[PDB]
């Protein structure tokens, strides 16, 4: 169980680098080929890698010369072929005028093994404290 | 040592999630029964669970519609049944209002291994880097 | 593999408070003597222990009643007796006055065995956030 520990460490790893480098298609590749991905509270999940792939170019044309940081720490796994991951995301973004801070997202991850051994995410499930806050 | 190393990190991964949704007995029942919790300099420790619950209670009536989260990174441990872990702490807490950032805190956890072999928390030392900076 | 991922864990955590209680020579002693420490872009880098401990010197010399702290995370490795460490750094700044956050810095290490089996770092390339998005 220690083992799988840090295997889903060094895959969250690569995936939020391709992620934060906007490689968003190899980001999609990380997940498994149905997989979902709610990143907003509110707004309905993408589903598949092409939504998935989709989504993060309405989302990054929409607001963009900045480069975001997706921090996961406090990560938690849990148990036939699939694993349960809680983890704390904290969202930094670098702008020419400074860095802003936030925000804190307490994220679910589910992860199973592909064909090949490799892991890959079913689901990624995201909040967002500011806004569980308001209600 | 690797293995301890990622047992480690789930078990204050686990006590973490327990406190920041305020479920304070499950986050005590996580120390040793004797567990000391030395949360803030100058305070006196509060020891064993009961002390424990009723300081958290005590802390969070005192400044409470807040959503706190504790990072945990930079860890570090070191040994005949005893572990000791250092590691930092960055808090963060969401209000309607925003964000705030820190303190930023250096701690010292003692980790002992109970009768069902599961890790529980005999001690939690706590500084403060603001505080520490002023004096 | 999985418990080297936690040495270097380990090993990062070590090197980083010694560094954040400027204790610059025992910080310097986890590069190899020939190490490679690049800290800001545009800069030549400290090459060798000296070179890194006179290096240190001058940058806290240059601004010194502080207290940094450098929180890692998102490690990714990759390999014959060398091991690459991607991951991020976050810099954390307490003065009296308050808490800076930031930079945001993404960095490369690599890691050799020495003779008696502890690691340590042949180089480290610290890239900056901001410095990246000027340009
Ligand atoms: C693009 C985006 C997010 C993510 O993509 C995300 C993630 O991929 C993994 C783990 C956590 C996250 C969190 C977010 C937050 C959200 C960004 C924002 O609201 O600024 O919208
Ligand atoms: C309640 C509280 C803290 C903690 O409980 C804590 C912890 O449980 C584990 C590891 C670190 C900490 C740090 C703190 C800091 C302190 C909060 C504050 O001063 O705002 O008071
Ligand atoms: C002294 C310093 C840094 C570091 O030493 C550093 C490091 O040792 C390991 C990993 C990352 C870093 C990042 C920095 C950033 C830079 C500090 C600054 O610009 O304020 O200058």
């Amino acid at each position: 169980q220690a083992a799988l520990y840090a295997e889903v460490q060094q895959h969250q790893a690569r995936q939020m680098h391709a992620l934060d480098e906007g490689k968003f298609e190899e980001y999609a590749d990380t997940f498994t080929p149905d997989g979902v991905f709610r990143h907003t509270p509110g707004r309905d999940p993408a589903i598949g890698r092409e939504a998935i792939v989709r989504e993060l170019n309405e989302f990054h044309e929409r607001y963009a010369p900045v480069q975001r940081r997706h921090m996961f720490t406090m990560l938690a796994i849990d148990e036939d072929s699939a694993v349960q991951a809680d983890f704390y995301t904290l969202v930094l973004t670098t702008r020419v005028d400074g860095l802003t801070v936030g925000p804190s997202c307490p994220v679910r991850d589910v992860l199973v093994r592909g064909a090949d051994g490799r892991l890959l995410t079913a689901s990624r499930w995201v909040e967002h404290d500011n806004r569980t806050v308001a209600e």
